């Protein structure tokens, strides 16, 4: 009768790779065949670099005292507030002006390093539409050696109102 | 040991209901014991307006002989090149210009019983948009008297590329 336990892991974390000590309560029958204990136990956690979230780790029978479960955590991916993981690769979201899409811009692509990079439209940009950053990802499991891709995704904000006169010009 | 055959219906069947007749061959041993024969069998069916596709069809033993298996149907959606089932909804993709998009315009509307509906827009429409149209879907099945509804989605299409002088303008 095994027990499940997810693990938070922060993308930076799955990035270069992270120790995640988690604080466990089991029970333990003491020197009585009655009386239960309370004692904890800080189970360690080696996180190695890109795994894709939802790969279990066991910890024989940590569970209570009759014979006890094994406490299993499942990886998972916290919501990070600027990427979007996408196995290997990480998406970015570029929130464009309908003016920025039309007449060029430059888009500074922040990395996970946490240092940042200038990329160049000319064209015009479609709403939708998505620029690939070569090994701007995460490292890849197999190859920790090379890492995904960094995926840039434009979104167009368009103006909330046109005035009586832009609409002429807009022809 | 059943067998599973798929059912193509057309969106308009759905929309009304429709009789759909399937031509099988099954087998038959016939006065021996060890002959078998060919022959086939029309086996008809009653679909009843907006069936939630996938919804199972059986047929008693229509299999072989020796116990056969039951024929069974499983209704899927025609791909429609018009519109996007969704439920008792229908999606309709409208693929506007950006200046449509900007200076407001109109929408015709098609519906399943083959007319058409002019939806009129003065703001200005975002990518991704839509806009709902009551009634305009498929018939409920728990109550095929009421239809869901029509749902209009925008995709904004940019131009090619801006003249120099365009740039200029767009400020």
């Amino acid at each position: 009768p095994p027990v499940t336990h997810d693990l938070r892991v922060s993308l930076e974390e799955i990035y270069s790779g992270c120790t995640k000590k988690m604080k466990i309560s089991h029970k333990r029958l003491n020197p009585d065949g009655k009386s239960i204990r309370n004692e904890d136990k800080i189970l360690t956690i080696e996180v190695k670099k890109g795994w894709k979230e939802g790969t279990k780790i066991t910890f024989p029978k940590e569970g209570d005292q009759t014979i006890p479960a094994d406490i299993v955590f499942v990886l998972k991916d916290k919501p990070h507030n600027i990427f979007k993981r996408d196995g290997s690769d990480v998406i970015y979201p570029a929130r464009i002006s309908l003016r920025e899409a039309l007449c060029g811009c430059t888009v500074n692509v922040p990395t996970l390093d946490g240092r940042t990079i200038p990329v160049v439209f000319k064209d015009v940009i479609r709403p939708g539409m998505r620029r690939k950053v070569p090994g701007e990802g995460l490292p890849l499991p197999k190859t920790p050696e090379k890492r995904g891709d960094l995926i840039i995704e434009f979104e167009v904000i368009f103006p909330e109102r046109i005035p009586q006169t832009s609409r002429t010009v807009l022809e």
